[PDB]
């Protein structure tokens, strides 16, 4: 599966920054990459992916299961 976080504000960048170094630990074998306000986690399982997105809820994401 693929988690996008979007980022929103005058801080984005630094909570993305924020939230790149927490799943980096959650996950030290995810791909993580961002450009601009949008980080993105790939070879993530789909049940790994609903968790951190609830562990951000108010970050807005989108999870893609396919």
């Amino acid at each position: 599966a693929v988690v996008r976080f979007v980022f929103r504000g005058d801080l984005a960048e630094l909570m993305l920054r924020a939230v790149k170094d927490h799943l980096k630990k959650e996950g030290p074998h995810w791909n993580i990459t961002s450009r601009g306000n949008e980080l993105v986690v790939r070879g993530i399982h789909e049940s790994d992916a609903k968790r951190i997105q609830k562990e951000f809820p108010s970050v807005q994401s989108t999870i893609q299961a396919a």
